[PDB]
């Protein structure tokens, strides 16, 4: 009976059913919440396509796509044992009439299947084929079997005139000089509705106080979702912090005495604005406070005025609004009500601390038909999303839109949909309850959520019991054919992370300790690795045997596993590996943010007809600091391109490592196509989000010419790296214009331009990476770089002149911070 939440517990890797560190029921409260938008979404879904589920998108097949097909003929192998016959088919075809022209259709080495009511054009494998122009091999197998799916069964606020108060006891700590003083701030977003400190007294491990705190805003203004935020200042600085909701999450004004555990600082950062205490309640700072049953309830203009209304909804989502632009836009409700990108201002001009205003914010929300109308906005709906926002009206707004997005697009923001949900003021919301249900419809987006929520219950104190939460809510409702591969998946990479990090101290870069390292991985195949297991990074993929030959350390400062695998599949058409090199040291959930942004660029780029051959490896945080990493093959640093033909730098080395890796001068010339390309959108990207200055041992290629960063979890400057030796492949010596560079320099400009038709878009995410995943760059100027970066208010044309500037910039420096690292 018992033994299933214990098994739940070590898949989750934490306690949820605990209570050491609550001091009020919401979590129970959470977890008996959710048991609806589970069991509604289980018992909707369809069990066979949730079986198979096909990984489809309703997007267009670009133009750069089109070209490579042979006019309304593609080939398809189908395999039924030994023998394989190859038919003709036209893209719009659907699965079923390519059958004729019950079995299923499943793609050859992988969980993956061909089947629903969509052309074949309209398949990700099938996209996936074309762009790498490869050949569509399936197999005739049995559709698996829905049983393997199944689930195992289971007084007014506002007639309180009285002004709020609390009553600051005193701090305890058991170790700790200054004097100290607590803030006390009533909250809502980021926005300070109210603030009151206390009188300085001497900072000894124990200070009492006693004092009643009297705040000005009364006990019926307090809105829902509203944080007194409690703050410990010692010419001062802030030194831990601590937060409690005022009004619960059954709408009722929180009473009584409360010992709250807080947290040290070592700021946008999303980890200021948890409700919860810091569980390590022996070395940590305490605070000691009193409140003293009252429940919450719930419910033309200047031509002139016009365009300054119009100039305001027309700013990026980081110019800020001042109290003339806030005003303007309140007064004017009903016309800003009519442009949904004015909402995001809207709502940032609402006076959150006075019932009256709310009261009239709601009756605006009811009225909101063009909202309801308007076609989705992803960057949008992001913003609404937001640390600006905490409103659950407000908020719920935007998780309707996301409903409309077909898996593929949850799947794009999956990552930052997750994070999103670390400025939710409570447990449970629409945003929790949208990623549970489209987790639980599909085994897809279900397999990677548990891997996002895995990541942060695994290294965030801060959040590790609501995310918990929301992963038992999922896990309780996914199947048991998954819980298996999740229990596999599980035990697999404690085994690995282990082997990892006991390697790891062996040296202060021998390979002495290569037998050590063989030793360990030979003695465990055995026990406890099963003989097949899903790559975390590609649920496609199975793995099975290890390939011992194969598995290595680097010469590295931080020893890192390259390992391979044997694909546990038969019908494996290829000899190809799996790699996944696991690392400590590195935080990876920096790296799983860039890199799913990175995936974010390309999509854009798709809807431009662009394709800038980006190289956005796998990679999952698993612990703290560790975690796997796709390994891209056939893949060298331009370091070690240079240190084996010089060991000091050189220019030609890149162009015959090239030449020499190609068998034919026909390929050749494929591969210098594809480093123009790849160059560019890594020099676009990197740029953007001002990761552009790296040190050429974290920049790779491949034998195909592909680029590609890496590395991300990281005087005089340069914008990007676009050294000689890349300018050299292209075919220009110091002062030159190449047929190549040109293109360089063109598809750089169109890749650039293409961005900024997404600025919005590119704003909201990366202000929402800095605030999640990067606890050191979060303050306004941190995040107002990405503004400067895609020169916002510019036109096109300045904008084309300001990028092939910065590509100057770069060849007026040549070697010089590459050389300098030395030092
Ligand atoms: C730096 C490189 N990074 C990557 N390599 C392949 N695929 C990737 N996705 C990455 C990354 N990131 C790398 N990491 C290693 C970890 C262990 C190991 F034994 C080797 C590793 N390499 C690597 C790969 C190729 C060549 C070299 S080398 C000979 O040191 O220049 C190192």
């Amino acid at each position: 009976s018992q033994a299933f939440q214990r098994q739940l517990t070590a898949l989750i890797g934490y306690d949820v059913t605990d209570v050491s560190n609550v001091h009020d029921d919401e979590l129970e409260f959470t977890r008996r919440g959710l048991v609806t938008p589970r069991m509604a979404e289980v018992a909707s879904r369809d069990p066979k396509l949730y079986a198979m589920h096909p990984w489809v998108t309703s997007k267009p097949l670009p133009e750069y796509l089109w070209k490579k097909i042979a006019n309304n003929c593609i080939f398809i192998v189908i395999h039924r044992s030994t023998t394989s016959q190859t038919i003709k088919v036209s893209p719009d075809d659907t699965p079923g009439a390519i059958l004729q022209s019950d079995f299923v259709l499943r793609v050859c080495g992988r969980d993956e299947y061909l089947v629903g009511e969509t052309p074949i054009k309209n398949f990700q494998w099938v996209r996936h084929c074309l762009k790498n122009g490869e050949e569509i091999h399936v197999v005739l197998d049995t559709p698996p079997d829905p049983a393997l799916d199944e689930v195992r069964k289971e007084v007014s606020l506002w007639d309180c005139d009285r002004k709020f108060r609390v009553k600051i006891r005193g701090i305890d700590i058991p170790v700790l000089d200054l004097t100290v003083f607590v803030e006390a701030n009533i909250q809502h977003g980021q926005q300070v509705l109210c603030q009151r400190r206390t009188s300085p007294k001497p900072f000894t491990e124990e200070v009492l106080w006693n004092v009643w705190l009297e705040f000005s805003i009364k006990i019926k203004d307090l809105p829902k979702g509203a944080l007194l935020n409690l703050q410990i200042y010692c010419k001062v600085q802030l030194l831990y912090y601590v937060n409690l909701l005022l009004i619960d999450h059954r709408f009722l004004l929180r009473r009584g005495e409360y010992v709250l555990h807080m947290w040290q600082i070592s700021s946008f950062n999303a980890d200021k604005l948890t409700s919860a205490t810091n569980p390590d309640k022996e070395n940590s700072m305490s605070i000691s406070i009193l409140l003293d049953p009252i429940a919450l309830p719930k419910h033309e203009m200047p031509n002139q005025l016009r365009k300054q209304l119009e100039a305001i909804i027309a700013t990026d989502p980081l110019n800020p609004l001042t109290a003339e632009d806030k005003e303007l836009l309140w007064h004017f409700r009903y016309e800003s009500l009519k442009h949904p990108k004015a909402y995001p201002k809207l709502f940032s001009s609402v006076k959150w601390g006075q019932q009256e205003i709310v009261a009239k914010t709601y009756q605006l929300l009811a009225r909101r038909e063009v909202w309801d109308q308007s076609a989705l906005d992803v960057g949008l709906t992001m913003q609404l999303l937001d640390c600006n926002f905490s409103d659950e009206n407000v908020r719920a707004i935007a998780v309707q839109k996301l409903e409309s997005l077909e898996d593929d697009d949850v799947l794009h923001y999956l990552l930052q949909l997750v994070q999103a949900v670390k400025f939710e003021p409570y447990h449970d919301s629409a945003l929790a309850r949208f990623l549970l249900k489209r987790g639980l419809r599909n085994k897809r987006i279900g397999h990677f959520l548990f891997w996002f929520l895995r990541s942060e219950i695994a290294q965030s104190r801060h959040y590790q019991q609501r995310f918990a939460v929301i992963l038992e809510a999922y896990l309780r409702g996914c199947g048991t054919a998954m819980l298996h591969d999740f229990t596999q998946q599980v035990q697999v990479i404690e085994m690995l992370q282990k082997v990892t990090l006991d390697i790891k101290s062996l040296s202060a870069v021998s390979s002495q300790v290569i037998s050590q390292l063989k030793q360990k991985l030979e003695n465990l195949q055995n026990s406890q690795l099963p003989e097949s297991f899903r790559v975390p990074y590609d649920p496609g993929l199975k793995a099975g045997a290890l390939a011992i030959e194969k598995c290595k350390v680097m010469a590295s400062k931080k020893k890192p596993l390259w390992l391979e695998f044997k694909c546990a599949d038969p019908t494996a058409l290829s000899n190809e590996t799996i790699g996944i090199i696991f690392k400590h040291g590195d935080d990876l959930r920096q790296d799983m943010l860039i890199l799913q942004i990175l995936r974010i660029m390309e999509s854009i780029w798709e809807t431009e007809s662009l394709d800038l051959c980006l190289l956005p490896y796998g990679c999952i945080s698993t612990g703290d600091k560790i975690g796997m990493i796709e390994i891209v093959k056939d893949a060298t640093t331009i370091a070690k391109i240079q240190q084996s033909t010089v060991g000091a730098f050189k220019d030609e080395v890149l162009n015959h490592w090239l030449k020499e890796k190609s068998p034919t001068e026909e390929k050749f010339q494929a591969a210098v196509e594809r480093f123009v390309y790849s160059c560019a959108g890594y020099c676009v990207a990197t740029f953007v989000l001002g990761i552009g200055d790296r040190h050429n041992d974290n920049i790779m290629i491949t034998e195909t010419g592909n680029l590609f960063h890496i590395d991300f979890g990281h005087k005089e400057r340069v914008p990007f790296v676009l050294t000689p030796d890349f300018l050299f492949v292209m075919g220009t010596s110091g002062k030159k214009t190449s047929p190549h560079f040109q293109k360089f320099q063109d598809i750089c400009v169109k890749a650039y331009l293409a961005l900024r038709h997404h600025t919005n878009l590119l704003i909201i995410l990366f202000s929402m990476m800095l605030m999640t995943g990067m606890p050191q760059l979060t303050s306004k100027e941190d995040i107002e770089y990405i503004r400067d970066a895609l020169t916002v208010g510019k036109n096109e044309e300045d904008a084309k002149k300001y990028f092939l500037d910065q590509i100057e910039v770069c060849r007026d420096k040549g070697w010089t911070v590459q050389f300098n690292w030395f030092l």
